[PDB]
């Protein structure tokens, strides 16, 4: 599973994992590699906000999906 992790900004990074998967899962992959917490903020995919079975793979995901994450920003 490889999904692009996008932050609420014009900036997206390719992630090799399902990014919309359950709120715990999605937030984990993003926020973990996002240089941020895990599930602090909110994560989204294909316009559908973090839904365990409605937004993730059980939602409508392909091998190469793109998820829009709104994770907590990094503080240098």
């Amino acid at each position: 599973m490889i999904v692009f992790v996008r932050f609420n900004s014009s900036h997206g990074f390719p992630v090799e994992v399902d990014s919309d998967t359950s709120i715990f899962q999605l937030k984990e992959v993003v926020a973990k590699r996002q240089g941020v917490p895990a599930d602090q903020l909110r994560v989204i995919f294909a316009g559908k906000e973090l839904r365990n079975d409605w937004t993730v793979q059980n939602c409508d995901l392909d091998q190469q999906s793109i998820v829009h994450i709104v994770q907590r920003p990094w503080r240098k």
